[PDB]
């Protein structure tokens, strides 16, 4: 049938049977970084918790890595650990008294001539970036401290200089990161402070990377190259964040094991309706490719200080999940507002609500349609396990995989129950944390031995389906492993 | 195909070649009332005029629709005059001192006894709705004030007089707003100063009604009595504000013309994210039907004192157009805001960005799955119809509708292209303004002639077709005609 | 659905219900040349007559040109006449004492040396054919006398020379037919005698050609040249008769009006197996281009001289229909068999049983898949009216085209009810008598006028329907005509 | 896809890549009774030997039976062994004079009357079936001698006797066959020649029967009671022989394991055109219930005395392969033609051209849309696993299945690939002959053990292919099994 027929015959009044398939990444901040927030958090529906590296030394994330351990383990819960890096930026020059008073109406010429680094005056100051007058045209704008000084640029002087238009009164000081919206800018795909981050990362044994401003195929490669072998097991989702991104993103996910949806930062440069589209398109080449997408930024914001969003900022992040994102992401919800627990709760119903106005059977359809044939045998054996879900109507999925491969590649083609995924590694615990539907639940192959012939893997994932209220004894289930991950069993639950 | 293809293979930096087919509802008011400014929407893209009639007298009314035929014929455009009425309201009476405050754990006896209308206390103060003890029962819920205060009733102590609980601090004045959800609420249809509005509405021929708080098929049967004969042919636009009305969709759409989704409304009654559902329902059911829905409310309500929406309200009006609406309506953006004309456009831009975005022939299959068979010969000819748009890509279909209802079963199938329909009847015109797709054009058969053969017909529509700029010569057109309904199709090279 | 579910739910004993849509072409001989007999084969269910141009004179054929006119009058029947070319021959040269005697073991000479035109032997003989020894392989074989007499080629003697092995007793006899199995062979698109017959065919008006032996899509072509300018609106239905027909057949259905499937004579070259798949695929091609495809001898044979067929004979017929057969031909059972008005007969009701036993909304799905988009305005126009007839269950379709051009094309589409077609031209009344489903009817355009309004043609269109029992007040038919053929309308019949 | 479009795409002039699917029956008889010649038979592509009980002793069939299994041995294949019944026989008693010449327009007096057994005159004759008068009515119609003599029926002259028209000139003989078309026929289901035939075939170990002239359920229950305790693993293939039959096909079915066409039966009784839809009709059934149907009769009869068949002949038995027939069958021309082993080279050949020529994918759809959601796990994994083989390209199906079941259900689903069953039992082995793609291979669990973990039979079945030239290293195989039913598939790589 179709999702035009799925909302006719909706009951919006009527409990919700199902259970929620979309996860919840927090953002870590002074509201949230105890033991108990962290396990407050937990509780009301974090899966990934962000560590924002914009901002705050090694050892304040040092912190909350042991805080977030402390508490996933009270609780008996994996939780993802992801890395957000700063990443490149253009911070302007010094000023005379570490500051500047602008007025709505001045003009302003701002140059890269390094002679004015050090000497930034209410009439010429120094943004470092060398190709400045090659890259910013005229009628063209500039951003400068996280995006609230506004300045319209109206003509080139010379080589080093622009005059620039003052649309809003602010007060400027020293080194503020800048914006050049529409531009091709010259910038690294890692900083050096990345760098150092990234090998921090590393070392703590992170689970995941959020890419910042990640514009092609090769700057993920970089990342990747950055993370090492030592990291080679770590997950990059790369940031989308302007239109290079959003123009290179076929190459970019290819690459990538994930993205990021960054709409606030897109908004910067792409009118707010195409940001919009930009995020439908995204989010549907990843479903496609069978990676995890994560929509953030702009999502329950009024929330940080109110105790209920708008029902405009709700539809919002309704409509990320009838997209199709795997996850929807909070920032200062979580890392700095008033009601953390509140909005993880909340975020929690909105997502629910939708997957069950979502007829997800027709997206199992919409991505089996772009399967060319031949298929290999693992692509055939996920596809086909889903296919069996709808057919026999399973209550539930179980696959056997170690590494998530293949509960990556099961949750691609949409089941319409929960997917479990019995793995011998807490790391792919962690990493699951971003995919939608999917339970992670651990077999310790030491205590109970290798379980060559399945039997105790099969049995650890019905009980976990049992233990989560998903199926009963005669419910049927579908289960996908090896041989002596291409086997698929239909089973009833005893 | 499906729209996730379709959402892969997109570019969303082409340019766009399609042409606007969702349309725009204005409230006018100060900021828009003047001839200039009518002219301004217009020109925005304004296709309906809504006079609120919550506010205003009938002579404030008077120079809306004088100013509002003066600025259409000037341009020769064809403004649907809508009519939406204040309806029936729960308010509370007065407070000493003007106000009071209710701190959350507190209780407060609220009465339907007019003896305490003038004197309400911390205590004790006087809600307007007589069978109040009654529709609300221990357990139930009464908002009050926008939906800001809660009470939860905690018992009935007489048969006046509800002993409630206060949920949540919040100070309250005179005469605020009272809403009951979940509950059946027992006020007319219409009320008093409702049927002089209406009356008002039909002496001055406006062109559809906005009806508030419709909770049954009967109250909109109540609307439709209450315009009687003369104004028989006006449309009906049912408001869903509230539990009742979305529970009782299908007979509401059943018996109206067509549906207004309140979501402003809605939110006070219902959790936010069923609001998000129920639109999308009402919507669904709306298209199924082949009947007009506008989205109202809470739009772009930033962009009232600023020139600048957010993205999230961008994407709310985006994703109105999305869930398949055939309308989104601006309130005091336009009648209010200080940017009027900015806002319109800007709704023009988004709704157009939304087309683009949309696979239409995944919304044609839907539709046409539905239909049973055999089909009768109107829906066959006009699914027939719209099929052809897409297998020789034709750029216009035209209809020959002058009633109009062709064009809306046309419009019920979602073509990629506009919709073109000729008919002999200005009414039809400015009620075809609420339509997906379509722009109707004047036969005037007092000057031509009957056109038996519809020769004359056709070509005045492909000629507006031409003169809109959608079609050429060399491309197609399919068009629509009666040889009753419509029974003859055909495809055509324009000349 | 599927022709499987449609076969599950048949009731074999039922009436039959529906109306015969494939046509019948017959072959006139001595038993049936009379006025008499003509009119007994047009009642019996004949819709096309075949002159066999192989034998007979000119007038031997004008005879059957008149008495068929003055039959079709007297009935008031649109019957096709169709000239069938004798084809380009291959013969032997002469024998003392005009014959010779060969024995099933004996070895003779065959040779292309014109010394031995005159003087054949039991020992040595001519064929009349240059490239004999570069074209006829050892082990090839030849046929002689209407493919009676077999001769292995034993091996090459000489460049004029082959040494063969006789199969069979045979007495042979001055200038026999030749057969060259699994040859490119050099002979010409027509003959000479070819040449004199098409322009006889276009000086008495006959409606179609029946094309021998055509290999190519330029051999089409100079059939086309042949017929001339005057001849230009002569249907050219190429006969598929060997290999090469088979390979070029996309040529040569591009550059026809249509196809005959020679079975006999394909199955001289090719196995019988691959005769049969053949078939299905030459007749399918036709299906899909929308060009009429009759299937040719060896159909109901041995009713020539018994008063029933074998059940294998039936079940060909039946099975050239369920391949998409619009017309099957009958040859020597009309000709000169002892039952021509029952055979005919046979045929009409095998086809009627074949047709109820099809079902119809399976192939019109499957061309209908085929189609490019976008569709030219008249293949939409045609395709939509047959969807609407499926839609709203119509019983008849009308079109109204002076070509037949829509009938041709709306017939492709496979409606499951009868078409009409009124047109303007007599000829086109029988040249649409090869058509699938087809029932002209003359509008006489002198008499009642141009129609403009085409309100005369759509009411003469739905009395015939109403006058054959397809439609009575209060049905549904669809109507396709041209505006001031693009125009489509349904109809209450009144 | 679709047929048509496969149509249009072959070429007929490629090699064919596939391996024979459909399967070949042969009855033996004087020209193909010896070791020798039965291998023949075998190496030519036989996979059942049918022993015709209409004719030779029980010692003549136990040489058919010895020498069958010594030429099986030799070569170590798996042939299935079939008991056709004579069944029930309605003859005429003798003539006066040897026979009786019967001309059109002549009416005759035929008798179930005892006494003139032995005295037929042109006047009135004998015919053997005692409730004549009570089955056949006036109007209805009696067949003689193959179906050549037709009678009408005119009246009941007495409990014994009809008056008789006759409709063609005919002569007639001592003990002619006699049919009775559209009649309820009152014979038993197991004459008494048949039970004794029944008792000889279960105490050989034959793997099916062939039952004749099958009009009802309830007498292929009767053939069931038969065969006993001792008989009941003995697959029952119901011929269709009557109008009844036809008619009483969903029973019928039900009620047997696999049906036969018998096509010179039914076209006494049946108009020629009505057989061959007929046919469709019993085919398409057996399909749908994944049970083997085999096409008998007329099949390449020419080519008992001819080396070539007529190209009719040919498309008459590609065209039961069209219609899904799992076996088409040969009679006189192994029995006792001159070219059996050339005969069964020439429909193998057929059959492969067919199959060839065939879009499997489309008859899977065909019946996985027949499907009821939900399915159950065993359809669901059958057909899954079919699906497997058309999207990964796998070469071969492997089935775990000891009574073949899943193997009978996996072939129902038509993949176009070859179906090996793995099965314990060698009677499952030539029990399997008889089903569409199958080659069944024995595990002998005496010499390998029981091979819980099924890895020694999925070993077995790999190698199977490779003997079989279906599969190299490198090609992909889907396996089947349970861990009762089959509830497992796997994708394997060939080693
Ligand atoms: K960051
Ligand atoms: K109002
Ligand atoms: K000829
Ligand atoms: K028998």
């Amino acid at each position: 049938m179709s999702q035009l027929a799925h909302n006719v015959n909706l009951s919006i009044f009527e409990p919700i049977s199902h259970h929620r398939a979309n996860r919840i990444v927090c953002t870590i901040g002074p509201s949230t970084q105890s033991v108990e927030a962290l396990k407050g958090l937990i509780r009301s529906g974090m899966s990934v918790a962000r560590m924002n590296f914009s901002h705050g030394s090694h050892e304040y994330h040092q912190t909350t890595i042991n805080n977030l351990r402390a508490a996933a383990t009270e609780l008996g819960a994996h939780i993802g650990l992801a890395l957000d890096t700063k990443g490149p930026e253009i911070r302007t020059g010094l000023f005379k008294d570490g500051g500047i008073a602008l007025a709505p109406g001045d003009t302003v010429l701002v140059t890269s001539d390094p002679a004015f680094e050090k000497i930034g005056t209410k009439e010429k100051f120094y943004i470092e970036y060398p190709r400045l007058s090659i890259t910013v045209r005229p009628g063209g704008f500039i951003y400068i401290d996280d995006g609230v000084l506004s300045l319209k640029v109206l003509s080139k002087e010379d080589e080093y200089t622009l005059k620039c238009y003052v649309n809003n009164a602010h007060f400027l000081t020293d080194r503020k990161g800048c914006n050049l919206p529409g531009c091709e800018v010259d910038l690294p795909a890692v900083s050096e402070k990345d760098r150092e981050d990234l090998k921090f990362g590393v070392e703590q044994g992170i689970d995941m990377v959020f890419a910042s401003f990640i514009r092609t195929a090769e700057q993920v490669q970089e990342v990747r190259e950055a993370l090492g072998e030592k990291g080679k097991d770590i997950l990059i989702i790369s940031k989308i964040e302007n239109h290079q991104g959003v123009q290179n993103i076929d190459g970019i996910i290819e690459a990538s094991d994930g993205i990021m949806v960054a709409r606030g930062d897109l908004g910067v440069e792409i009118p707010a309706e195409k940001v919009v589209v930009a995020q439908m398109i995204l989010i549907s080449k990843c479903n496609v490719a069978g990676k995890p997408v994560i929509c953030a930024t702009q999502m329950l914001e009024s929330m940080t200080t109110n105790p209920r969003p708008t029902r405009a900022e709700v539809s919002d992040v309704a409509n990320a999940v009838f997209n199709g994102a795997d996850c929807v992401m909070l920032s200062g919800e979580t890392a700095k507002g008033k009601y953390p627990n509140e909005v993880v709760q909340y975020m929690a119903r909105i997502c629910l609500e939708a997957q069950s106005a979502t007829n997800q059977a027709v997206m199992f359809n919409s991505i089996k349609k772009m399967q060319k044939l031949p298929m290999s045998p693992e692509e055939a054996v996920c596809s086909s396990a889903v296919n069996s879900v709808y057919e026999v109507r399973a209550k539930a999925l179980l696959v056997l995989s170690n590494s998530g491969r293949s509960a990556r590649l099961a949750s691609k083609y949409r089941p319409d129950c929960p997917i479990i995924c019995a793995t011998t590694r807490m790391r792919t615990c962690r990493q699951l944390t971003i995919t939608r539907s999917v339970d992670a639940v651990f077999y310790d192959a030491e205590r109970y031995g290798e379980d060559e012939n399945k039997e105790k893997r099969v049995q650890l994932g019905v009980d976990c389906a049992k233990k989560k209220g998903y199926v009963v004894p005669g419910d049927l289930m579908v289960v996908v492993h090896a041989d002596h991950p291409n086997q698929t069993r239909i089973i009833y639950v005893s």
